[PDB]
């Protein structure tokens, strides 16, 4: 069963017409396919099986900040998940640009991601727990979204190794990484050094640096629930402020 347009259908993956391969987000190998049945175009990500999910994204179409899932397939080998078509990963842009990302894009981006985080926690009681530039997608439309729920664990909360809210950490690091264009720092600095706040004098909004810091607060307990973050000024500015993200994106890509 594949559901698009608010109606639910079956559904065989061989069913779908295939067009070219698509890559550079997460790999995936991720495909561009069109569903003969409604005429739509979508993305299919393919994975080899292991020993021996994920309904939820399929079950959250009322969030405009999470990339939508159309359904799934299983076979002996793979395992397919189908989702809406998009342009890239944040992280790719980072690498693609060499240069950093304007506080504005991050500002809108930041808003969108926090709202994604909020939705799942309350609506589905989920904790995404993998917030990184890989997991953030941007489009020609200029939309910003999340999926889903050289170190992978570099975004790890300082808490979350010692004592026997994280994401916010991860968020903070992404911003710092994306904002500055350099990864923010194995590990061992994470639990040892100073939280890597936004550069003191890089041209960064006062509002911003507070966000980035407030996220990065070392003691988790003091750390912000998503709810506060939403009220916070940076967030506030950006629900409102008008940013032509798409011409930027659409524009960054020539290069």
């Amino acid at each position: 069963y594949l559901t698009i347009g608010g109606q639910r259908y079956q559904a065989e993956i061989n069913d779908l017409e295939n067009l070219g391969e698509m890559g550079s987000g997460t790999c995936g190998q991720v495909w561009k396919m069109r569903f003969r049945k409604t005429g739509h175009v979508i993305a299919v990500k393919q994975m080899r099986r292991s020993g021996n999910d994920l309904d939820v994204v399929l079950k959250s179409h009322d969030c405009p900040y999470i990339v939508q899932c159309f359904g799934t397939f299983i076979t002996n080998t793979d395992v397919f998940i189908a989702m809406e078509l998009m342009g890239t990963c944040a992280e790719k842009l980072k690498k693609r640009m060499q240069g950093p990302i304007p506080e504005r894009i991050l500002g809108k981006m930041t808003v969108a991601i926090v709202k994604a985080l909020y939705y799942l926690k309350e609506k589905h009681g989920v904790i995404h727990r993998d917030v990184k530039p890989s997991n953030i997608l941007l489009d020609e439309r200029g939309q910003i979204k999340l999926c889903d729920f050289a170190g992978c664990a570099a975004y790890m909360a300082p808490e979350r190794i010692d004592p026997p809210r994280a994401d916010v950490w991860s968020l903070g690091i992404s911003l710092v990484e994306l904002a500055t264009g350099q990864f923010p720092y194995v590990l061992t600095k994470v639990l040892q050094e100073e939280p890597p706040l936004l550069p003191g004098h890089m041209g960064f909004s006062g509002d911003f640096q507070s966000f980035v810091k407030d996220c990065l607060t070392k003691d988790h307990r003091k750390r912000p629930k998503y709810n506060k973050l939403l009220e916070h000024s940076f967030i506030k500015r950006y629900e409102t402020l008008e940013v032509d993200v798409a011409s930027w994106f659409k524009d960054v890509m020539a290069k």
